[PDB]
């Protein structure tokens, strides 16, 4: 489950955007 840390941290950038808007 190496991708899990890649996608999770990847969405962390989407949450900031959602949190940004």
């Amino acid at each position: 489950e190496p991708y899990n840390e890649w996608t999770l941290e990847l969405l962390e950038e989407l949450k900031s955007e959602a949190v940004r808007h």
